[PDB]
């Protein structure tokens, strides 16, 4: 289970959330491929406490190295019922 909330840390906000939900981001799932590295500098917070976190999941996940699978999840959302 994998996901991303206000409250979660000292540091993330209600109105960060907003944010996320306008451009429907998904879970802690698609953080890993967004681009926190960015972000993070944009909004002047430390990717130092998010690596952190990620780290531990992952760590807990298995003791040795191994890659994800990020399985490709763009939706277009086009030529949609407008009306």
């Amino acid at each position: 289970m994998g996901v991303l909330r206000v409250g979660l840390c000292p540091g993330l906000t209600e109105e960060m959330i907003q944010l996320l939900r306008s451009h429907r981001i998904k879970t802690v799932v698609d953080l890993v491929s967004a681009d926190l590295e960015e972000v993070a500098q944009k909004c002047g917070l430390s990717y130092k406490a998010l690596v952190a976190l990620r780290r531990v999941l992952l760590a807990q996940f298995s003791a040795f190295p191994v890659n994800g699978a990020d399985l490709y999840e763009e939706l277009k959302t086009s030529t949609a019922i407008l009306s």
